[PDB]
């Protein structure tokens, strides 16, 4: 077949089953949701909050920016300068791993989640607490062979739309809904084998190295943010459509580093070279070809993505400051998780030139947490955020506190089985012991007064309820969250 | 007959045993053929049943030739069987001409080891005979089985991995050959210092490009580990 | 008073603490004597209570001098205490003359940590203070406490053993060397290559003629075990 879907080439027929017309979110009170309240995203033609375009159409909307002319490469002379610097730093920090077994890789995978192409079975449907049998079993076997043999496989990514709560506008205004790439189990385990050692290395140096994937906000937060505070200037830099705006050329640069720090590099080269090759995406009726942007399905990608991020940012700074990236990186503390960043630095950074550089790369920062730029930077670490938490400057140190409005929500909505109408009430829920606790502790850090109004809501949410639990004292629980364990 | 009678479920084992020995059905691509004879070597039991027959065929020949009752032969002999592989040790003064005939007469096909020709030879040393593809060797410390150097060398030239079409194709580091790699040292060290050192040549290199690195042991050091274990 | 308040059996603690602080009896051999003042330092909790006083005393001066509410100073300051062992960090503009004067008035005897003279200087750099006889150090990776050259020198030159009257004597092959000797290897890495070689050898020298052999890992390979981990 042939040959254009939302600006992008057709390559084959799709095998993806249709999009979910349903949500997993459920209301906690039947009470009429406050004004301007977030709700689950749009669910198409059967959705009853509005009559709008097909999910098919919504996804086409999401695919627009993959075909956009890519931005420009950093200066060759600055590109290598950094990349060689980043790798040397990892080399001076990362504890060398021992190769990941099939056995290990097969264990890593989020078992609760689709197999991708071609069975599209949730993984759990075929596992033994042990290994994959039947369908996936065979799929898992084949790919593993193609790994050890250092032979190649073409990933076949499946496309979806994230079920999440969104700003109400994004239902009643210009309908938007975020695209996800589902990887296929073959690429999944294959990448897991190839790049699992590296990610593990990253895990266990996520406080000393800017790549914070795998971190604990509570346990690791107070010291990551403490390192940041050690620097004069701090900045949000907030990016629009990160993954779409990516340049494979740089994804290849981060690919190269990753592959360089893998136990079995030659085996890893292949997997990468595949991952990075023009991505085939399964959008229902047709499979199409995505040459640019970050292909997001597999393991790895989030560290891959942060690693790219690391590069792009370090580029702008060297570009603008004129300084050797070793000095920059030693007059600075970074935090990357995917597109979520926070850059702390002692170097006077020409904010005009700096932003310009990023845009030139084809990036899209918005204004920190206001409107319009030149990007801006503060003298204080408070006000910045990361992993959806506001960084807080306390006498007991630094931390992540989930904002008031974010709490209100987690109390307004509960995750359940998939249903048609987000507005129904989940008939006398059970599972809240852990989630209830956390939000009660989240509210702990917002003072004594805020905790009271929360406590009560927690309790009539503990009315028709599985466990007849105590409201502990504020002082007590505030002690519990901050300090641990 | 023997295994059934010797099983916790004779009544049930018989039905199964009759089934195995019944003119066999072998799927050979285009057809399934009837194989009336030879050994049906599929099942678990098989290799035990196979050796059991070998016991029965060796004993018959010895009794046929020496004419000593089978309990006395067996109290005067040590046997070792494994399917077809066999050592036969006896004080009885057996006629090797007369023996081979009986065997051939039963339709067997014995050859003078991989030395070619007979009548089968008998020897007054055990040294030189081999079994499960290791050389039977004896020294000051007792007897042992020693996979020979030619045999060691190949293991250095070939490693197991997934099915593929070209045998000369090379893998990567192959990050699961430490187990196998160790054994090779052991095997080698039983051939004296000269040899082991030149197996210390290769097991070294092929350790560089691999999943982890450990240091190569001392000879006397590993030989001990190899001889008395563990 | 604090310790008791914040202990689960306050009623009973009140006694032991009132006991622990009452004019103390000290057996020096010829006599037991009464010491009414200074720290009575035998008890498990002893070092914490002493740290607790150091805190109290440090704040008392700081607050006197800056004249800021003690909890405020505590949110404009970071403190580390270990018995007599301190590091005081602060954003408050603190008068070093008056601070020195305020303590020497409490009867304390501070000194200039590296030049032996007061008022206490205060630098803009956390580097060059020590805590727990390790020196505070910062590189591009973050901060860490490093043991200095002479102390690691001294730790090689001597070792624990049973009691004896002449210290130059040498016991045989000291077996509890390894677990420590490794750490020494670690702590010297943090001084880089040149020095680390200097220790790498002295380590080899002993440990060989002790238990088994030592693996002497590469300088850059310890640095990672030492700084990061694990």
């Amino acid at each position: 077949p042939s040959g254009t879907y939302a600006g992008l080439p057709i390559a084959d027929y799709g095998d993806a089953p249709p999009l979910s017309t349903k949500t997993m979110f459920w209301r906690t009170s039947p009470e009429k949701l406050p004004p301007g309240a977030w709700e689950p995203a749009y669910l198409g033609s059967k959705d009853e909050r509005v009559d709008g375009p097909s999910l098919q159409q919504v996804m086409r909307d999401q695919l627009k920016p993959y075909s956009e002319p890519r931005g420009l490469l950093p200066p060759q002379e600055i590109l290598d300068a950094v990349c060689d610097a980043i790798e040397n730093r990892l080399e001076n920090t990362l504890e060398p791993q021992k190769p990941w077994t099939f056995k290990k890789a097969c264990e890593s995978l989020d078992k609760n989640t689709s197999s991708g192409y071609p069975y599209h079975k949730q993984k759990s449907k075929d596992w033994t607490g042990s290994a994959f049998i039947g369908d996936l079993g065979d799929q898992a076997t084949h790919a593993n062979n193609m790994y050890e043999m250092g032979k190649s496989m073409r990933p076949i990514y499946t496309a979806a739309l994230k079920d999440e709560l969104v700003k109400p506008d994004k239902i009643y205004g210009k309908i938007k809904k975020r695209l996800l790439w589902g990887s296929d189990l073959g690429t999944m385990i294959r990448a897991a084998r190839a790049f699992g050692p590296f990610c593990d290395a990253l895990k266990e140096t996520c406080i000393f190295n800017p790549i914070r994937v795998g971190m604990s906000m509570n346990e690791d937060g107070p010291f990551i943010f403490a390192r940041h505070a050690n620097f004069r200037y701090h900045m949000d830099a907030d990016y629009t459509r990160w993954d779409s705006t990516q340049q494979r050329a740089i994804l290849k640069r981060a690919g190269d580093i990753m592959v360089r720090l893998s136990p079995e590099p030659d085996l890893a080269r292949v997997v990468m070279d595949d991952l990075l090759a023009p991505s085939l995406l399964d959008v229902g009726d047709y499979k199409i070809v995505v040459e640019e942007g970050l292909p997001s399905g597999c393991p790895c990608t989030t560290q891959l993505n942060s690693l790219a991020h690391w590069i792009l940012t370090l580029c702008a700074m060297v570009e603008v400051t004129r300084v050797d990236p070793d000095i920059v990186m030693q007059e600075s503390e970074f935090s990357f998780y995917g597109d979520d960043e926070v850059v702390s630095t002692n170097l006077e950074l020409d904010m005009v030139k700096y932003t310009m550089a990023l845009r030139r790369y084809g990036l899209l920062p918005t204004r920190a947490d206001k409107e319009e730029g030149p990007l801006e930077r503060r003298q204080t670490l408070q006000g910045i955020s990361f992993l959806r938490r506001a960084i807080v400057g306390d006498q007991f140190g630094w931390y992540g506190r989930l904002d008031r409005a974010s709490i209100d929500r987690q109390l307004l909505w509960t995750k359940g089985p998939n249903h048609q109408n987000p507005f129904e009430t989940l008939p006398g829920h059970a599972q809240r012991p852990s989630q209830l606790m956390a939000l009660l502790g989240e509210a702990a850090m917002h003072g004594e007064k805020y905790y009271r109004t929360v406590a009560s809501r927690v309790s009539k949410e503990a009315a028709q309820s599985g466990i007849e639990m105590v409201v502990p004292r504020h002082r007590s629980v505030l002690r519990w969250v901050r300090f641990g364990t």
